């Protein structure tokens, strides 16, 4: 019933993850042939979060970044928020972090100048994101970096010690930060217990293994992003240009936005009026609305077709 809706517009595949209050499955738009994720979320089961998820909603359609995974489409049924993103084929971070054991100090900074860039961006625009950790990133089909889950946006493992103390939202970004640095660089994380209580007190301390693999620049990065104190924290500005960051590249981490909303791209409206055997301008005026609804889907599905230099057509 609550999937007729859904079913109008996409062939639904395999289940593959679910994370606390949603199941995401792999899917098919039927009139681009795109794949695409769909996350489901049952509006009755976790009723009082609903307000966390409709904000989750409109902190992603005013995000639009190369490092950000893409929403497309969200349609509300009875008992049912859907919410269709851009499918990542690559998979979480976690398990390639997993499968290679530990990144090299040269593949780690490639990856986290990515999720820099993300969160970077993400304060840009006045959020934090809350939750970052590896299984919240995922690599696209040319192995970049996209960024998920912002249902936290305004576990233990990654949370900074004054965001558990109840106490600074970018700050606490980028203590999570230096977790994930830790993580790819070492393979394990900096704090861990069974006990969580005790996982605290670790955290509160701010004591960790240094391994003898790291190199003296990341040891004194991770000990930068790492204070217990906020204010003794390195800040987000100079992290985008942190020596550690700059070496093979020379530049500072390019945050902004690459792929921004200016104006409607001609070809995929063309395309769409073509199709639907509609008005061209009625078709530019109804794609202008940016509803979240299948138009709006079939039209940024498009434009994800152009910037994958693929032809920009429909069937
Ligand atoms: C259990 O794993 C997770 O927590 C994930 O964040 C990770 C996992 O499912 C979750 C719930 N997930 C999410 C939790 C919340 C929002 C989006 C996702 C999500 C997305 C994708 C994938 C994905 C792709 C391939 C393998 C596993 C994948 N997952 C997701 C997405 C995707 O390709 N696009 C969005
Ligand atoms: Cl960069
Ligand atoms: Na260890
Ligand atoms: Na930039």
């Amino acid at each position: 019933k609550d999937y007729d809706e859904l079913l109008k517009y996409y062939e639904l595949h395999e289940t593959i993850g679910t994370g606390g209050f949603a199941k995401v499955k792999l899917a098919c738009h039927i009139l681009t042939g795109e794949m695409v994720a769909i996350k489901i979320m049952d509006k009755n089961t976790l009723g009082s979060d609903l307000p966390r998820i409709k904000t989750e909603i409109e902190a992603l359609k005013n995000l639009r970044h190369q490092h950000i995974c893409q929403l497309y489409h969200v349609l509300e049924t009875a008992n049912k928020i859907f919410m269709v993103l851009e499918y990542c084929p690559g998979g979480e971070l976690f398990d390639y972090i997993i499968s290679q054991d530990r990144l090299s100090e040269e593949e780690t900074r490639v990856v986290f100048r990515q999720i820099v860039s993300a969160v970077a961006y993400v304060h840009s625009q006045g959020y934090a994101h809350r939750d970052l950790k590896p299984e919240n990133l995922l690599f696209d089909e040319y192995h970049k970096l996209k960024l998920i889950d912002f249902g936290l946006c305004a576990s233990l493992a990654y949370a900074a010690p004054e965001l558990i103390q109840g106490k600074l939202g970018s700050e606490a970004d980028v203590w999570s930060m230096g977790i994930l640095l830790y993580v790819l660089m070492c393979g394990f994380l900096p704090f861990d217990d069974d006990n969580v209580m005790a996982l605290y007190k670790k955290i509160m301390r701010g004591k960790y293994d240094v391994p003898k693999w790291l190199s003296p620049s990341s040891i004194l990065l991770l000990q930068q992003m790492l204070q217990v104190d906020p204010k003794k924290r390195i800040s987000m500005k100079n992290l985008l240009n942190h020596p550690w960051i700059m070496q093979d590249y020379n530049y500072p981490v390019e945050w902004q936005s690459k792929n921004p909303f200016i104006h409607l791209d001609d070809d995929c409206v063309t395309e769409l009026s073509v199709h639907h055997r509609n008005n061209r301008q009625t078709m530019e005026d109804l794609i202008s609305l940016w509803q979240y609804d299948h138009l709006t889907a079939t039209y940024l599905l498009l434009l994800a077709k152009k910037a994958r230099g693929k032809p920009v057509r429909l069937r």
